RNA sequence: CCAGCCUAAACCGUCCGGCUUGUCCGGGCGGGGUCGUGGGGCCCUCGGCAACCGAAUCCCCAGCCUAGCCGAAGCUGUUGGGA
């Protein structure tokens, strides 16, 4: 079973992780507690997505930044 | 006996719902697409088509079905209850 977990587990990653599990813990716990998602191919598409998007938003704020320097120096 | 066809998907637009604004997540609608010389999508170059095909869908008609109608040519005698 692969999901992608929204919580860091000491038992298996951090947010937005990708990970193995045993079926019957997906099914019976981490997704009813909404802990974690399936890895479908529909969802992770969309965490494609927010690695996109604050990959650009990030190396753009900081790409922003760049000229402030560029004169205050 | 005779005959071949429509879609799903890639792709584009729209509507509603969703987030962490992305040619992005889902749903419905429309466009696009349909085959084994493998085909389609998206890009470059040629018509930027009159045309050529065309129904298993509609419309008119013929014909046919459900009543009908026209239609040739004979008399006499005889037996017999009756020709
Ligand atoms: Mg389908
Ligand atoms: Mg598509
Ligand atoms: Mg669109
Ligand atoms: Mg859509
Ligand atoms: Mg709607
Ligand atoms: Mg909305
Ligand atoms: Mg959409
Ligand atoms: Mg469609
Ligand atoms: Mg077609
Ligand atoms: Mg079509
Ligand atoms: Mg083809
Ligand atoms: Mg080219
Ligand atoms: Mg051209
Ligand atoms: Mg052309
Ligand atoms: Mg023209
Ligand atoms: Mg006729
Ligand atoms: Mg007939
Ligand atoms: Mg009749
Ligand atoms: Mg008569
Ligand atoms: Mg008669
Ligand atoms: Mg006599
Ligand atoms: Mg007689
Ligand atoms: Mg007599
Ligand atoms: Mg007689």
């Amino acid at each position: 079973m692969k999901v992608i977990l929204l919580e860091p587990l000491e038992n298996l990653g951090d947010v937005g992780q990708v990970v193995d599990v045993k079926p019957g813990y997906a099914r019976n716990y981490l997704l009813p507690r909404g802990l974690a998602v399936l890895a479908t191919e529909s969802n992770l598409k969309a965490l494609e997505a927010r690695i996109r998007a604050q990959a650009k938003r990030l190396a753009e704020r900081k790409a922003e930044a760049e000229r402030l320097k560029e004169i205050l120096e």
